[PDB]
């Protein structure tokens, strides 16, 4: 069945862990053990497709750029996650968006706009903001809690859709031709 190449991107502590962690082993991990690079497989069904999930869980700070290059041509779809008490984290998005549109040299990639522990009062990044730029971008919004799991599997199921469609619009192309 189809293997989809799943990238998880963000700032320090945005919680890009413990959401993948969530989704792979049904569980919040309450430490902050920062992330150097890892990687899982989850064999999932999504809209009655078998998923071979390849996700890449990545650091919030790469301190060499090389290194984040190489996971952003790798990856077929990007979760872009930023956590809605962290403004900073929310203003990475422009930047990881530009770095991974820059490296495949391409307008059209795959992503989802990832608005992680919901479950906080501590809300600096207000839904409208996050949801005009993800508007703006043409991808989805999910936010989400890994604390909770609440929008989790949504998040990561919704970025296995847009890989889909992307992946449909490319044989159909926009010029060069073609398909149907
Ligand atoms: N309240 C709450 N806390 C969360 C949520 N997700 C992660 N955290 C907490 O934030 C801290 C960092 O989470 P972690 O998943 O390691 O973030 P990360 O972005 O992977 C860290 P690095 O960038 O170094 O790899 C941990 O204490 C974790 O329990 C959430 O949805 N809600
Ligand atoms: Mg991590
Ligand atoms: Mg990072």
């Amino acid at each position: 069945s189809t293997e989809y190449k799943l990238v998880v991107v963000g700032a320090d502590g945005v919680g890009k862990s413990a959401l993948t962690i969530q989704l792979i082993q049904n569980h919040f991990v309450d430490e902050y053990d920062p992330t150097i690079e890892d990687s899982y497989r989850k064999q999932v069904v999504i809209d009655g497709e078998t998923c071979l999930l390849d996700i890449l869980d990545t650091a919030g700070q790469e301190e060499y750029s090389a290194m984040r290059d190489q996971y952003m041509r790798t990856g077929e779809g990007f979760l872009c996650v930023f956590a809605i008490n962290n403004t900073k984290s929310f203003e990475d998005i422009h930047h990881y968006r530009e770095q991974i549109k820059r490296v495949k040299d391409s307008e059209d990639v795959p992503m989802v706009l990832v608005g992680n522990k919901c479950d906080l009062p501590s809300r600096t990044v207000d839904t409208k903001q996050a949801q005009d730029l993800a508007r703006s971008y043409g991808i989805p919004f999910i936010e989400t809690s890994a604390k909770t799991r609440q929008g989790v599997d949504d998040a990561f199921y919704t970025l296995v859709r847009e890989i889909r469609k992307h992946k449909e619009k490319m044989s159909k192309d926009g010029k060069k031709k073609k398909k149907k």
